[PDB]
């Protein structure tokens, strides 16, 4: 479609739960440990489901992946490596949303970006919240949603929780 | 807090999602790469490095606080003069500095003051430049603050007492 700029991507963010504390808590050395072996964990299941990090973010990453299946295996196993992990507690934030973004670079651009940016500002720690499109694209189980606003959007949307 | 002292600088234009909306995508790429051009420009004329970007805003790192602060205001009168002649549609960008101890990962920095530096430009309005109280006392020798506001931080234990350029 000529009138499209972009092309569809599915983006997954994540975010440590109150990351800042955390540091404070247990100090930098500590902290950039924590984070330099996370960013492993998270580089290596992304690789698994033919993904790509795009950047970090501090204490989270964002991520472009193909398919939507392919994001949402993805967080399913980071939220259950850092369940296995806590047993040894990093809470993470998890949103994936899917649409048409600008590429520029390695980076992506628009309002689907920012998108889903919201979904996962939008989860809490320990969940990964989608938008409707993936839900209605996708062995994986979704909650009946939640009708939300997000911050710089008309309208309300509904995210489904993944089970 | 750990690592060696730098200044850390962050930019955020505020309600960019709302703007993306209104103009669309085309309109929106155009001008975030217009953005990324002008701030990178000012930020080489003050010898800073461009850490990252994060859509509608950028972390930058500058070995002297007198640097980033001439940045920020080189950067808040560019956006206020392109405004007034449509160069683009009108943005408005929030600007946080501190300075202290970060750990040098890649070419990335971690821990506390570099959560600290972006809390401060979150603080900040649209328009404004806050500065932390080491980077406003490190200036204390043509630039000037205000009588600084006491606020809480997310994530931090403290009050702190943050600085508006005027
Ligand atoms: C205070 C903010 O600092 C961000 N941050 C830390 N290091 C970096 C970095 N190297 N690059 C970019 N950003 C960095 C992450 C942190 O933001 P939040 O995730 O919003 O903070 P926190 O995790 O404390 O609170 P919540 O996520 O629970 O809201
Ligand atoms: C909703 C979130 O999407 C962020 N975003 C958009 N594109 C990218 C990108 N390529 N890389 C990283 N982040 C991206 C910016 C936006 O976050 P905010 O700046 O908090 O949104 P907004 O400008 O609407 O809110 P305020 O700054 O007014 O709080
Ligand atoms: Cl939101
Ligand atoms: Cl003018
Ligand atoms: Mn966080
Ligand atoms: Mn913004």
């Amino acid at each position: 479609f000529q009138g499209a700029m972009g092309s569809r991507v599915v983006i997954l963010f994540t975010d440590i739960e109150e990351s800042t504390a955390l540091n404070e808590r247990i100090g930098d050395r500590a902290w950039v440990k924590l984070i330099s072996s996370h960013d492993k964990l998270v580089s290596d299941l992304v690789r698994r489901q033919s993904g790509h990090v795009v950047k970090s973010q501090g204490d989270g990453f964002m991520v472009a992946f193909a398919r939507p299946e392919q994001a949402v295996r993805c967080g399913i196993e980071l939220q259950r490596a850092l369940r296995r992990n806590a047993n040894r507690e990093i809470r993470v934030r998890i949103g994936i949303h899917m649409g048409r973004s600008v590429r520029r670079g390695d980076d992506l651009f628009g309002r689907n970006v920012a998108m889903a940016a919201r979904v996962a500002a939008q989860a809490a720690g320990g969940e990964i919240l989608v938008s409707q499109p993936v839900r209605d694209a996708l062995g994986i189980r979704f909650d009946d949603g939640r009708e939300v606003e997000l911050k710089g959007f008309s309208g309300t949307y509904r995210l489904f929780a993944v089970l």
